[PDB]
């Protein structure tokens, strides 16, 4: 036609207003659950060794070793706010699940081995960091070429 002009102009479609009902529920449903629910579990690494600097605890450490886990779990980045967040996070809820493997049997971890648990998942649940740290690194040496 004669004339014309471009009076409106278009764009790509907003996602919709939703929220209108039933804002409760998807995801799964039900407790018949053993699991921690939301989580995941990693490959093992190469067994740390603990070194407490008590002579008790690095030697005793390594003696119920095999009682231990020697995997760890992961979470998102999604909670919290840390670059190291997923790892002692992790930490608490390994144990949660490999404590309990043995009260089925009604045996159970002392305190002295609870805590030796706890204490290998520490550095356990640091080294997925570690085998990523050469992309903090190298980031100072030279300019990534992979962009972000």
């Amino acid at each position: 036609g004669q004339g014309g002009g471009t009076h409106s102009q278009w764009n790509k479609p907003s996602k919709p207003k939703t929220n209108m009902k039933h804002m409760a529920g998807a995801a799964a449903a039900g407790a018949v659950v053993g699991g921690l629910g939301g989580y995941m579990l990693g490959s093992a690494m190469s067994r740390p060794i603990i070194h407490f600097g008590s002579d008790y605890e690095d030697r005793y450490y390594r003696e119920n070793m095999h009682r231990y886990p020697n995997q760890v779990y992961y979470r998102p980045m999604d909670e919290y706010s840390n670059q190291n967040n997923f790892v002692h996070d992790c930490v608490n809820i390994t144990i949660k699940q490999h404590t309990v493997t043995t009260t089925t049997k009604g045996e159970n971890f002392t305190e002295t081995d609870v805590k030796m648990m706890e204490r290998v998942v520490e550095p356990m649940c640091i080294t997925q960091y570690e085998r990523e740290s050469q992309a903090y690194y190298q980031r100072g040496s030279s300019h990534h070429h992979h962009h972000h």
